[PDB]
């Protein structure tokens, strides 16, 4: 069709008018599914991404790199691109709704929730004589927070978009499987740790089972031996 944009282009342009009168635009979940939409028919060749393959990965090396695509106060737009056996550690998008879109390989996405009175639950503190391996220290107890464990599935480009919402599968890691994988992000707001909006890491704790299941959740450091450097993004430019 003539004179239409670029697919990143028109993504960058909806994601701004989902997350910032005669006749009325769209509303938010109208507008939340057709960003989902042009997710779907978003393919790597889309942002001249070549699939990658497999090569022992050099300490000096990062195991995660980070392609940036587009960013407003309204959100954020990139790639994220995994090599192979690495992992991005389970963790939290606080206030934040996100739309992600696998280009290539394969990932397992695991999909949690703290739990949230807000929502008809009735959050408990960990109870004393429940024990774990490995133990607790005391003020690791105290930080526990009791959450859900969802879904634990594996997706490729050909499975829709995954959707998480402030209050619904909020929580997630992302394992590489069989090889290198990649996926386009999009996050709204997106983080500012200049403004106390920063990335959380979490562990689930092993005691001593089907899904969901409730699971014990104790936030941690980043790990010591995960970051994500940016690399070049050689697809079609988001003007301006
Ligand atoms: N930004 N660099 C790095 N940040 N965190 C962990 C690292 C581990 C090995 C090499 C570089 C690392
Ligand atoms: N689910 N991906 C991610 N979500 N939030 C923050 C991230 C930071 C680094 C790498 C991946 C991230
Ligand atoms: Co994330």
């Amino acid at each position: 069709r003539d004179n239409m944009a670029s697919l990143i282009q028109r993504i960058a342009r909806q994601a701004s008018l989902t997350f910032r009168e005669a006749p009325m635009q769209p509303g938010f979940p109208e507008n939340l599914s057709k960003l989902k939409s042009l997710l779907t028919q978003l393919r790597a060749e889309d942002l001249n991404i070549a699939p990658r393959k497999a090569t022992p990965l050099p300490p000096n090396l990062p195991p995660v790199t980070y392609m940036h695509i587009y960013e407003t106060d309204g959100f954020s737009l990139g790639v994220f691109l995994l090599k192979s056996g690495t992992s991005i550690p389970l963790h939290d998008h606080p206030g934040m709704h996100g739309m992600l879109k696998v280009l290539y390989g394969t990932v397992r996405i695991s999909c949690m929730d703290k739990l949230d009175a807000g929502g008809g639950q009735r959050p408990r503190a960990l109870p004393p004589e429940q024990q774990f391996e490995p133990p607790l220290q005391p003020r690791e107890r105290e930080a526990v927070r009791p959450g859900v464990l969802r879904s634990r599935a594996e997706y490729t480009e050909a499975s829709g978009p995954c959707i998480l919402t402030p209050h619904r599968d909020n929580l997630h890691q992302i394992d590489a499987v069989e090889g290198p994988a990649a996926f386009l992000d999009i996050l709204a707001p997106p983080y500012d740790p200049d403004d106390g909006r920063d990335c959380h890491y979490y562990r689930v704790l092993e005691p001593v089972s089907d899904l969901p299941r409730e699971v014990w959740l104790l936030e941690t450091p980043q790990a010591d031996d995960f970051w994500c450097e940016g690399e070049p993004y050689p697809g079609p430019k988001v003007f301006p």
